[PDB]
C-alpha cells in the first residue's frame, strides 16, 4: 500500500546522447500529450496512497509516467529515442493492465496514445 521510490530520472554513469529524435521526443511527443486536457493523471508517478489503490504496485511494477519521462528528456538520460518510445509505452500498457476496460482511466490513456503514434509516425530521420 506504499508508494514505491520513483523510476530512477539521472544516472551520471549511463551514456546519453543529444540527438535531433530525443529533441523531437521532447519538443514535440512529450509538449504535444503533457498540454492534452487528458494528461494530467500521467504528469507525475501514480499516489497509490492518497489514491487508496493499495494493489496498484502490487500489479504494476514498471511503473512510468510523463513526469518521470519529461525529467528524464531533460537531464538527457537516454541513449536513443527508441529507449524513451518504450517508455512512454510501457506508461499506457500499465494503464490497460491495471484498470478495467471501459474505464475513463483507460479512454485518457488512449487519447494520449493516439496522439503520441500519429507524433511517432513522423519522427525525423537520424543526423
Ligand atoms: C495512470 C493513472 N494515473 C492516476 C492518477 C495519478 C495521480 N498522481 C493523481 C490522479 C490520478 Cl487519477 C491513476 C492511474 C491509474 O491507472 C489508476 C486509476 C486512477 C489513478
Amino acid at each position: 500500500s506504499m508508494n514505491p521510490p520513483p523510476p530512477e530520472t539521472s544516472n551520471p554513469n549511463k551514456p546519453k546522447r543529444q540527438t535531433n529524435q530525443l529533441q523531437y521526443l521532447l519538443r514535440v511527443v512529450l509538449k504535444t500529450l503533457w498540454k492534452h486536457q487528458f494528461a494530467w493523471p500521467f504528469q507525475q508517478p501514480v499516489d497509490a496512497v492518497k489514491l487508496n489503490l493499495p494493489d496498484y504496485y502490487k500489479i504494476i511494477k514498471t511503473p512510468m509516467d510523463m513526469g518521470t519521462i519529461k525529467k528524464r528528456l531533460e537531464n538527457n538520460y537516454y541513449w536513443n529515442a527508441q529507449e524513451c518510445i518504450q517508455d512512454f509505452n510501457t506508461m499506457f500498457t500499465n494503464c490497460y493492465i491495471y484498470n478495467k476496460p471501459g474505464d475513463d482511466i483507460v479512454l485518457m490513456a488512449e487519447a494520449l496514445e493516439k496522439l503520441f503514434l500519429q507524433k511517432i509516425n513522423e519522427l525525423p530521420t537520424e543526423e
